[PDB]
């Protein structure tokens, strides 16, 4: 792991990340999809070979030697809040498991279920807190990727708060 494991946030395309592996905000079917999943498909197409996996699970596929962790958050359009929250928490726990297994010293990670899977609600706080819950026991440097200027500020504040 990292000498002094940290959390950082950057506002840029997760496809340009400077970490040793990437988490895809995947769909259950391994399809190219939209947003983060679309940028990941353009950058690491070979990682979509057998990436299909259930909601609340993560599955890694190697693009050369660069690991892509396909993590499937719930679509809050189809889930109840209660059940959605359970599955979102589970996606992140499976990401922490995979980051450990792979022995990386850094990971680029997006906020699962905050885009087209959000059911039209702001889930920054909800998703970030499940991220921290899962990843706080890992020693990898975590870099969170986002695209909104206000979200960058709010994620930045939440990281500094607990430091
Ligand atoms: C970090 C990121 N990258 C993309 N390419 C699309 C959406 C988001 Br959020
Ligand atoms: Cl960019
Ligand atoms: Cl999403
Ligand atoms: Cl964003």
């Amino acid at each position: 792991g990292a000498m002094a494991p940290s959390y950082r946030v950057k506002r840029m395309d997760i496809a340009k990340n400077d970490e040793e592996c990437v988490v895809n905000a995947a769909n259950p079917r391994g399809l190219p999809g939209d947003g983060v999943c679309k940028a990941v498909y353009k950058k690491w197409p070979e990682s979509f070979k057998n990436s299909a996996t259930p909601v609340g699970t993560a599955k890694t596929v190697m693009c050369g030697t660069y690991p892509v962790i396909h993590a499937v958050g719930p679509n809050f359009s189809n889930y109840t809040e209660s059940e959605g929250d359970r599955e979102l928490a589970a996606a992140y726990r499976e990401v922490a498991k995979e980051v450990t297994r792979l022995g990386v010293n850094s990971v680029a990670i997006p906020l699962l279920s905050t885009g087209v899977y959000s059911g039209g609600k702001d889930r920054l706080t909800q998703s970030l807190n499940h991220l921290f819950t899962a990843m706080d026991s890992t020693d990898a440097d975590v870099v969170i990727y986002c695209r909104d200027k206000e979200w960058e500020k709010k994620i930045s504040e939440a990281i500094q708060m607990r430091t």
